[PDB]
């Protein structure tokens, strides 16, 4: 019962069953004149800012304190302090959890079992430094000599995601680097598609994996070994084209990939969470190394403020305290991610993972089933692309949808005198302005009035034309998409949905929920097999399994 | 009151109400042995087959003979015949809704207004027959003489996924055909980002906008415009450079396209369904038009299923219904679409429009507010990608979770012997295996002992360690995916969306809700544009406007 046994949170349940009719924005907006001001915070990182907007939220400052005051009661701030110090917080893996470390420039010592982590991290980054700077000089060659112009990698999940979300935002700052391609489904057609236009020559394949066992990287892996060793018929030629980025240093050997060639990481770095370990290296590859620091620069940034900052203030704690608000409360089963920026095209599918994987949990730390709601379902699409697709449900459709709005006042390609960004920027700005003040039956009667029609025409037209408005979201502006803002973007949502799984009481950092799944593809892999029916099922997958042998001869 | 009011309707209420209890999976596979044979559909195309398993459904014969109860007393049938024959059954626009008639093969007489739509459609379709041929042949020059070897699609929204989803499934026909690109967003970066690796004597840009008004599309319309002649330096050389998909002859001839330039199509073919019209000019041009038409043909084989079968054997009206109980009598706000196919992966996207955009609306032909649920939030990502992001959360998250899991039985590339499509095979089967059955303390325990821990070591690992499992999926498997496949795919789709607002009793055709972020948008604009701070609005949108002026200096 943990959570709905808080003082805190019966507090507000009954507040909440009291206000509800009290709680409207266009309403919230005329009683306090600069409500702005009073729910929103303005971080300045030194190298640009993040404005956190979160006025147009169904909340008032009573409820905000009642939600800081249930983030204090649930021991948020102790949390907090043991993960940076290193505790064992993956309580069910009985592991640390030190993304943090990862990107802790300022080398204070982390210990795990007593032991400082910090000369393994660093040493693992002069690694990157060095071996980045060898490939994109030209200096590192391929097996006939030349030059590498293409970096591929071969990892699917967290080991896939945060490198392509990243690669795809940070763009301009590639060109002096290698293409990236990012092979990460076990479909033949990934890596059939990638390989048909390479050359072995100059191509270099990233072995991405935590555990060096994950099945569709370990078979991709092995085909890409087959596509280069027809052309290089030297084994040794392995050496300079694959490198590994795993945990399991046995693994790797076994799979003939050069010990000198290993980029190692820890049990304590968690998949969704690795992008700032070794497992970024096609990142820096791509955009230089430089720039990879400046990334995880940003994040030890937001790191510092997530730990040193008064909850009420905090924009971690403040993110995570309006999405329990409209989860446990209003009941809503999701929340959007729109990035007003074609870069960040691929952000909410990272936090997909990011959110979703680390708290779509059930069980508490005390091994009870919870008995209420964990985290959303998170989805998106860059803006204005989402306005000409799903907008009509948000705006006129059956369900409230918290959403959260970003976007850079600066543009990286400020084309036409910044003609594109002024209209991309009125979207932002006016979609919220929409959703929060709607348009009541008369506003729409008037205009139709106006455009001249009459009442018996558009009486049945009218309320088509309602916008009930009232809905709630955020908007984060910051000055400029750069490597170091993205850092601080990123490891903002980390602490969100940290704190979240805090309040809620359960595991962030385990995912024992990928189990059942791989342990029954395992059986049905071999019985795929003959042209012989199975039988071993329910009747379903029994039918399925018989419609595929069927088929596949068709 | 229309769907609460129905008798159909509220006798399944009842029952619901009454045996939620006896809905478990597991336990209806042991009652009824053939339950696969009896919650599935074999439909053979003569072009391949598709089975939709929909026997891991929380549903009974009893309840499924309930919903088609509710479907034909609700009207389906009729309001079926009434598309198809060309009536105008968006209602609030006053238009016909023939998407049908663009891929109608057969050419039957289907008339608006007296007139037969049909001699329009098959014209523009031989005038990209034509187009096509001369483009893929060689023989439409550029200016500077030369070839096309790069088509640029210029639009958003239903000009945009469509085209995009569909190039990107049928990759592997189009070889022979000219790259594509799609520039969509108003961000300057679309458009900046694609410009700057084309080259202006090699190029073609289609400019498709049914309305041709529509703001970022003629604004990237013009930026590429300038672009080009830049190069060329004489505007006759835009008519062998620029394409017009739109409606409005007058506003094309306005932008300075040559109406000889013009493929036209009709304002009862709405965005969300426009592929099939001039709008797929791109799909033609890069996979051959022979392909397209094949598109189509499937299309109009799935138009004919629907049609003329029976509901309870139908596959578009069996999935609406399955959705229809999931959503007004157990509440899921979502709906996942997971194809395990790799070529696929803007299938969820597209859909995304496709329903949402649809079937987000709250008033009923009476002009009354529903008081029940309507349409999905649709999202998803392909397999196997999406198991090693977001099903942590779908196995054990605290939500229910309706998912259509789809795959073709013969891949593209079978390469390695066939190996990795196996692979990707067996995880199809067990996901949805694995969500059904789940796994009882008992296993999960015994499972422990064996691997030889002791119970009090594992005494607190136990319960994460369990999945409860009874979570419901569809399974739609065929053969392979052709054009004439994937066109019976997203035409089954269409009518499934299409026979839920007739449940619903909504427009699925109109979508008023854009409207008022537009209207917003407007007047946002001019006021970004000095130094000087705005104060006409909330304190927020203010709020914003002003760290806006403000950070672009910075």
């Amino acid at each position: 019962a943990a959570l709905t046994q808080n003082p805190q949170f019966k507090k507000l349940q009954t507040w909440y069953h009291e206000h509800r009719s009290d709680l409207n924005l266009r309403r919230l907006f005329e009683g306090d004149k600069d409500r702005f001001n009073h729910f929103s915070l303005n971080l300045n990182t030194n190298h640009g800012r993040i404005l956190l907007d979160y006025s147009k939220n169904l909340v008032t400052e009573a409820v905000m304190q009642m939600l800081v005051d249930l983030a204090k009661s649930r021991g948020v701030e102790a949390a907090r302090e043991r993960m940076f110090n290193g505790e064992k917080i993956n309580f069910t893996e009985d592991r640390a959890v030190l993304h943090v470390a990862l990107r802790n420039r300022s080398n204070t010592p982390i210990l795990v079992d007593g032991k400082d982590v910090m000369p393994e991290v660093n040493r693992v980054l002069e690694k990157m430094k060095s071996f980045c700077k060898r490939v994109r000089s030209g200096e590192w060659k391929g097996y006939s000599g030349k030059s590498i112009t293409d970096v591929i990698n071969i990892g699917i999940g967290g080991s896939d995601l945060g490198p392509l979300m990243v690669t795809e935002a940070l763009k301009p700052y590639s060109a002096e680097g290698p293409r990236v391609w990012f092979v990460s489904n076990i479909d033949g057609t990934h890596i059939a598609k990638t390989l048909a236009t390479l050359n072995p020559e100059s191509s270099l394949f990233i072995i991405a994996s935590k555990t060096f066992t994950t099945q569709e990287t370990i078979t991709n892996a092995e085909t890409a070994k087959e596509w280069f060793l027809q052309s290089a018929k030297d084994p040794s030629a392995v050496a300079k084209h694959f490198v590994a980025l795993s945990t399991n240093t046995t693994k790797v050997k076994e799979f003939g990939i050069d010990p000198q060639n290993m980029f190692e990481f820890w049990d304590w770095v968690g998949g969704r969470y690795s992008l700032w370990s070794a497992i970024g290296l096609s990142i820096a590859l791509h955009v230089g190394f430089d720039n990879f620091e400046q990334l995880l620069s940003g994040a030890h940034w937001m790191d510092q403020h997530f730990r040193t900052t008064p909850l009420e203030k905090n924009a971690p704690v403040l993110l995570a305290l309006l999405g329990i608000w409209y989860i446990n409360f209003f009941g809503c089963e999701t929340h959007a991610m729109l990035p007003y920026d074609q870069y960040l095209h691929r952000f909410a599918a990272y936090f997909q993972q990011g959110d979703m994987e680390s708290n779509g949990k059930y069980i508490t730390k005390s091994g009870t089933r919870v008995d209420h709601q964990t985290g959303p379902i998170v989805w998106g699409e860059p803006g204005t692309n989402g306005q000409h697709a799903f907008y009509q449900l948000i705006h006129q459709g059956t369900k409230m949808i918290p959403c959260d709005f970003l976007i850079p006042v600066q543009t990286q390609h400020p084309i036409r005198k910044g003609l594109h960004h002024k209209i991309l920027l009125a979207n932002f700005l006016a979609q919220t302005e929409a959703l929060m003040k709607g348009k009541s039956t008369e506003e729409a009667r008037k205009e139709l009035q106006a455009a001249g029609k009459s009442p018996e025409d558009f009486e049945k037209l009218l309320p088509h034309k309602v916008f009930e408005g009232n809905r709630p979201t955020n908007s984060i502006v910051f000055t400029k998409l750069t490597p170091f803002i993205l850092g601080a973007l990123i490891a903002m949502y980390e602490h969100k949905i940290f704190v979240q799984g805090v309040i809620w009481d359960i595991n962030s950092f385990d995912q024992w929920g990928v189990e059942l799944g791989k342990q029954l593809a395992k059986k049905i892999e071999p019985e795929l097999d003959g042209s012989s029916p199975v039988t071993s099922h329910d009747s379903s997958t029994n039918g399925l399994i018989n419609f595929i042998k069927q088929e596949r001869e068709a």
